[PDB]
């Protein structure tokens, strides 16, 4: 079973990434399951709704009385030292709020780190189909 964790928030990095204190200590997590345009792309800069995707993260970490970030069931740090995890805000899961408004696609899968994924496509088929920003 996964579980939800207690965290506080330190600094909206980007859509994709937020800063948290976790545990005491501070860490970069990364949004699992999900890429969104950046606008800090190592090759690219700015994409096209990326300042979009972002505020649209930070709003909603920063609005919220308690965000709870939740691991999967494999590796929990990428290569970079990003903490890998589903983050929620106020009990909304913010991975899937971004692709509910089409603020972001389903990322390619890595097993066992796909127990959200159904829910995810799910959302993401929805905004597709309603047009929305990235699929406009």
């Amino acid at each position: 079973k996964l579980h939800k964790e207690p965290a506080t928030l330190i600094k909206a990095i980007d859509g994709d990434t937020v800063k948290l204190m976790y545990k005491g200590q501070p860490m970069t997590f990364r949004l699992l399951l999900v890429d969104t345009p950046e606008t800090k792309h190592p090759k690219k800069g700015v994409e096209k709704y990326g300042p979009e995707a972002s505020a649209f993260t930070k709003k909603m970490v920063e609005n919220a009385k308690k965000i709870e970030v939740e691991f999967d069931k494999g590796q929990r740090t990428d290569k970079y030292g990003r903490g890998l995890a589903y983050i929620y805000a106020d009990g909304k899961m913010v991975n899937e709020a971004l692709v509910r408004q089409g603020l972001a696609k389903v990322a390619y899968v890595y097993k066992p780190n796909n127990t959200h994924e159904q829910l995810l496509r799910k959302s993401e088929a929805q905004a597709k189909k309603e047009k929305l920003n990235i699929w406009s």
